[PDB]
């Protein structure tokens, strides 16, 4: 295919923020994936974006912000994870949280 030799077409190139997640060859067209600290964004990986910060997690629609009350701490991995519920542990809060940031127990009341 990256010869004529064509249903085989035009070879697909992958450059840039896309490498080569499969090469072109005589029976299939070439497949690009984001190079690493990017993700694809939409189904067919026509766009980029760049993987998610700590406050923010990987959802299938791309990146999204932890919704209020949960946190990641973590850049470019994990799940937004619900606040530690002080009162639940007997303790009080010391310091209160973030999307990015747990809530601070106290010592045991
Ligand atoms: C902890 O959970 C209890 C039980 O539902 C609730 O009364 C309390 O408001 C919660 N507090 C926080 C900070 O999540």
């Amino acid at each position: 295919c990256p010869p004529s030799t064509f249903n085989c077409n035009i070879c697909r190139v992958c450059a840039g923020y896309f490498r080569f997640k499969k090469f072109c060859s005589s029976t299939h067209n070439a497949e690009c994936e984001c190079i690493e600290g990017f993700h694809c964004l939409g189904p067919q990986c026509t766009r980029c974006e760049k993987d998610c910060r700590p406050g923010q997690e990987l959802t299938k629609q791309g990146c999204k912000t932890c919704s209020l009350g949960t946190f990641n701490d973590q850049a470019g991995t994990g799940v937004c994870r619900p606040w530690t519920n002080c009162s639940l542990d007997g303790r009080s809060v010391l310091k209160t949280g973030t999307t990015e940031k747990d809530v601070v127990c106290g010592p045991l009341v």
